[PDB]
């Protein structure tokens, strides 16, 4: 009965356009996608963005253009920039878009292996990124992969480093190199950030095979939900999905046969505490 | 993954508690029993838990009344699996209870403990169990076992051990939600799967939630290889507040969200194998 | 950490069921008890868990003899806490049960649910607990909760929210391995401190472990705040096969193992401040 | 009832003797402390080296020194040594050793965070030592620290990249960056290892003030138990510890309050497939 927040990772840094054909890389096509997506039931958007190549890009004014288009489309939506970007960017240009001060940002709270890579998030760029955070005002959605990351987060709240409260976790789960998406896992972390870190709230994201178990274990247990071509790009296995909103459509149908009424805008915007 | 494991829906459509007042829709007589079983079975249903009542609304425990429903939603949806209700209405005897085993059906519940059951006590003496399992093997009936707290996986695994259950695959029914009973939260579904892995290895499992616990207990089940049972018997409320029109109208929910991710049903083939009914 | 809670060990050292034949040490008589209630309080323990015997060892329920005992362990052991047992003997009637809270002792225990317990079963009716409940009130008696099964602490919540239960901070004691009950395997106690958490929240707990569940319940205790219940009542023997010499034998061995990890005893101020006897 | 096996993790990269006065640091002190311990009941010495001056080492001829003396004064122990060596040391450093065909050696499974500087596992620095692990007939201990690393090891079982069953698991739990050792942090692993790898056996190290809590609950759901120097000086809060072997003697003494004996040196390498 708690409202649901639905999340929209609709570009990410990976995803191709030849495996996804829908795959929205121009701000143009974004700003579509999360017009979309916003009537199908999404509250927010994750955006990562690309060069017109399909590239992975930093650059502000690429951002700028992005957010602008979205913005214009659906001036409710909230818009969530990335700043983990593709694994391997340097960190300085991970961290510089929380200059144009977006209301939320992701906030990565460990390094792991990532596929055949490393994702890095050294503990001393961990506090910088955290300290811009709070310099340019910007409500963090911090990323946990795995459950020392938790323990990690909590730690940071001790000293004072992370101040925002409510915290808002985002579960991500299903790397290859992280916690999978397993319903006892999700049941665990939920449970492990209850006791470490009472007041925050939490979402999940489930890549790959993993976006229906999380998915309907958050949706009976308070959690707020991602989905997207970002984390997952097929909507049956097999069957790649049409678009974002197709994604975020069914999991509103799915709220709304079991009653679990989605948050307004404003509901949301409570909620993360923007 | 869950595309691959069929789901076995059950609709316990009538119940020993539930009244005709709360539930103006809630099926009574046999030809009644039997239209709900063909629609349930239409939108998804393998499996009818099935208890009967007098016309006027009262439990009853009689063979000849038994085997007219029995019979009744034969005839009208030969491919349902019609499991018996041994557990019946508050108070009864256990004589009445078990003597239905003698009707043959192809399934029976087998209630593996006592609880305290709303204001009421659910009594299930461990002579009473011993002996209902005796007959289970008497009959050639295939259990289904009741299960509402953790200790009653312990007791039907030693029931196992002893040799008193043999039926392997051996299927549980956890009864989440009961006053009385433990819960229908996340945590507690997890949890029994769980520890009935630990204890039971080899058996298949559903899930039934009370009330409010209906909603939760399913969409567990959907994505963890479980069987989910609905019904009146359990909860007559599609939504809070806002009463079922039918039995049907349960099960078809639970088929549209199955449809949605990708969980196939069970054809009537499949619920008998898993099942082990053949 | 566990540096810093005091840990409470009671000594549940006579019980219903236990024998002479078995347990050559078990104490009976009012004398017997109030000795090893002397030594037990020596090696550690600041609760014990009575019930009473006649002479023959039969289980009693009367009240010149609960005073008797009583008595008897205040004159050698004025600072243990004598904590009366409700629930007596296999088939004892509620109203003996209920009866001792006349005696207003500092602690009794209310048993919040019925459960098969070996060959027989243990019955808690709902009306029963309730106006047990009561008589707590009446009688100015502190309540020790005993759950065996996860919808116990449910049903207790539900006691709570009713305002039938007042008492805050609750003292729950989880009884983890009766035939019947929930086990004491580890899974199990971390399932239940946890569903006590998210329900009760400001509950506190003990644990028993009957028979070979006694270590891995206290272990498990012992590094996670909870207090630990040993003595004849739950197990009779040291190690597998091993009898056990007395009740203090059991207390001693828990004191040690505390002392090793660097956890303190409860002092008996200090258990009945956490206890809520003050 | 099943035979308990206790790891003595004498020395490691970090503990200073300005800390630790105690610290074994010279393969002579090593041996001295490894007889105590065995006699204490530890059936398992994992074994960093240093230089007499104090700093890591990962000679080859340092290793073989230690390993000589220990094996001298206690032939029945096992001896296994550490890949991990100090945090930032090189891969083709810390991988070396295995040439000298240890009985056991350690496999970390993955990458993290640790304490402020980051714990390096490239996923192909993973596939090669596992290879070199079996070019050598070295059987792997492999340090887990995360849930995630259990799926990691699981699928380079699935690919024949890790060959050995049963496979030993060590939990390394409490490392500022890591999963920590509370109770439900540890059952959650032992059931996940249980679910993936389900013919694996496993151990913990508690770091610092994990040890007492993970060894109880290792004591009494068949686990297997490290403690020593390496991750924990003290014996009590604000107590320095005398030695390694007073650390084994506590749990050994623990192990015989409750009726769980001591793996013998045949049990030990019976369980561990020596
Ligand atoms: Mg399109
Ligand atoms: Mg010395
Ligand atoms: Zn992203
Ligand atoms: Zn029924
Ligand atoms: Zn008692
Ligand atoms: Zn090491």
């Amino acid at each position: 009965h708690e409202p649901l927040i639905l999340t929209a990772a609709i570009t990410g840094a990976e995803t191709t356009r030849a495996d996804q054909p829908n795959l929205p890389i121009t701000p143009e096509e974004q700003a579509k996608e999360a017009k979309a997506c916003f009537e199908a039931g999404a509250r927010v958007i994750h955006l990562h963005i690309r060069e017109d190549d399909g590239r992975p890009s930093q650059r502000l004014d690429r951002f700028q253009e992005a957010i602008s288009a979205i913005r214009e489309v659906v001036p409710e939506i909230i818009i969530q920039i990335s700043t983990g970007g593709a694994v391997g960017e340097s960190f300085d240009k991970r961290l510089a878009p929380l200059a144009l001060k977006p209301e939320m940002a992701t906030l990565n709270a460990g390094t792991l292996n990532f596929g055949d890579d490393i994702f890095i998030n050294h503990p001393a760029d961990i506090i910088r990124l955290a300290e811009a955070f709070k310099q340019y005002n910007v409500v963090p959605e911090v990323e946990v992969y795995e459950s020392g990351m938790v323990d990690a987060v909590a730690r940071l709240i001790k000293k004072g480093i992370i101040t925002q409260n409510p915290l808002h976790i985002q579960f991500v789960l299903g790397v290859p190199g992280g916690m999978s998406g397993k319903p006892k896992n999700l049941m665990y972390m939920m449970e492990h950030l209850k006791e470490e870190i009472p007041t925050a709230t939490w979402a999940v994201a489930g890549i790959g095979r993993w976006h229906i178990p999380t998915s309907l274990i958050a949706m009976v247990t308070g959690g707020h939900i991602r989905c997207g071509f970002e984390d997952n790009i097929f909507y049956h296995k097999g069957v790649i999905a049409e678009s974002n909103a197709q994604l975020v459509a069914r999991l509103a149908r799915i709220a709304k046969e079991i009653g679990r009424p989605l948050a307004t805008p404003e509901q949301a915007r409570e909620i993360l505490a923007l």
